[PDB]
DNA sequence: AGGGGGGGTCCTATAGAACTT
DNA sequence: AGTTCTATAGGACCCCCCCT
């Protein structure tokens, strides 16, 4: 895709964040991704990676 | 028309795998 | 090293707030 898939940390960040309730926009910032992989992952992270 | 904050959509090249030399 | 492939990351464009 336009930019990398993310990595099992990264997601790992993301669902901890997710957690603590941070905003998408904020989650962006943080780990320096867009909001469309966030957003999509934590729709369901499980199926990421299934295709 | 900016900075900051929250949230969408959805086009579109390309990651990265499977393959072929 | 090149090919060929397609689901997907980027980020464009949108909505709404308030302000050194």
């Amino acid at each position: 895709p336009r930019g990398s898939a993310l990595s099992d940390t990264e997601r790992a960040q993301l669902d901890v964040m997710k957690l603590l309730n941070v905003s998408l926009h904020e989650m962006s910032r943080k780990i320096s991704r867009s909001r469309h992989c966030i957003r999509v992952y934590l729709k369901d992270p499980v199926s990421y990676g299934t295709s």
